[PDB]
């Protein structure tokens, strides 16, 4: 399989890298917040990574499929409270990777910048669920820490008539790898905040203990 | 200069990334004091892979094997401040492809670099004229405002084919305030010096933090 990038696509990717470098250089000055926290969404093409992040940052949802050109990221400013009987201002950088195999090496090159991973499959696509095992072993091999923080999302929960992944099977996978699991919908917002706030909690607690 | 990627090339790149992650995970788990990373860049053919290989192994291959996107080498060295006490340094030497079809992938590794070894080929005028473009790329894409850069005019052993005048290269390096070495990966001339100068810049910038 040969893949290609047009000039326009190379241009778009370089712009993402340019925005990223500008963001990191501005943290080197005022590191208007307390932490820059970075995580990365991954999983098969079409499962809803881009929609999930857009629902989270803007509360909006597009029906039209615009497959991601390699890599992108979004930003959000949130307040984090140490979960338990406890406010830190968090600048979130949300990396959005393409799922298509043609972008595997480019997207894996950004794992080094990720403190945690939002891993998606599509509740209506059984193969995307069967590939979760491969995504996890790719994360074991390519993450830059031992035992990376991962939150698993079974997305498109609003499409009940098309659901093919049984809750029991997804639960069994989450227990086997010891990772949290949420069933989400980027269309209506269900559990989006909850899944991403849990990932942020995992990251913040791991830093405090280090 | 159409941008394409094959499956076998992705596999090779993914192996480098796998090696990289293993190295980073092993530093977090010693035998040295710092993991110091820098990155070689410049036009295809100027000798980036050759320079790093001469430095780490004292060897040189005549045959051109263009780099498949990205690679890195390693070396364990002792660094002395300016003297000072010997610090054990684990070097990770990133090697980027110069061809445009790898530009996005290679630029994605600037973030891991504490310093840059920028090469042109003393026998290739185009590679010298592209130096200012590479410096501009580093300003736009490095993850600090004034990245440390050492400029190498490589292939100094090819005297009859030399076309870049030393005065012009010295003046270009002085304009940007970067050190300049004329190197040969074939016979080793100035390789150690240029890379030790880059390491010095990085270690001294850290000490001031
Ligand atoms: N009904 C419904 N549709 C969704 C949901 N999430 C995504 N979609 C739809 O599914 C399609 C794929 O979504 P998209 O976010 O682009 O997926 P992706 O994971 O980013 N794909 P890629 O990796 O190729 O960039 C789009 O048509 C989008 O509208 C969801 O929760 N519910
Ligand atoms: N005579 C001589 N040949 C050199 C020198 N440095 C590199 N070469 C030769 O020039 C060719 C290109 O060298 P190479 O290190 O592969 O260049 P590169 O910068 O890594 N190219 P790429 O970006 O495509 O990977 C090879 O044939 C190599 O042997 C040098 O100092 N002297
Ligand atoms: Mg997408
Ligand atoms: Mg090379």
């Amino acid at each position: 399989h040969m893949s290609f990038l047009t000039e326009e696509e190379q241009e778009a990717i370089m712009k993402v890298l340019q925005r990223d470098a500008a963001l990191k250089r501005a943290e080197e000055e005022r590191d208007d917040y307390d932490y820059l926290i970075k995580f990365l969404a991954l999983g098969d093409s079409g499962v809803g990574k881009t929609s999930v992040l857009y629902q989270y940052t803007d509360g909006k949802f597009n029906s039209k499929f615009i497959t991601t050109v390699g890599i992108d990221f979004r930003e959000k400013r949130v307040v984090y409270r140490a979960s338990g009987p406890d406010g830190q201002r968090i600048h979130l950088q949300l990396w959005d990777t393409a799922g298509l195999e043609r972008f595997r090496s480019l997207t894996t090159a950004f794992f080094r910048d990720a403190m945690g991973f939002l891993l998606l499959f599509d509740l209506t696509n059984e193969q995307s669920f069967l590939n979760v095992r491969n995504w996890i072993s790719q994360l074991q091999m390519h993450a830059y820490s031992e035992n990376p923080d991962i939150v698993l999302c079974g997305n498109k929960s609003d499409l009940e008539d098309q659901r093919v992944v049984k809750e029991e099977e997804a639960i069994a996978l989450a227990e086997k790898y010891g990772i949290p699991y949420f069933e989400t919908s980027a269309a209506n917002g269900t559990n989006i905040s909850q899944a991403i706030e849990m990932l942020l909690d995992l990251i913040m607690k791991r830093m405090e203990r280090s």
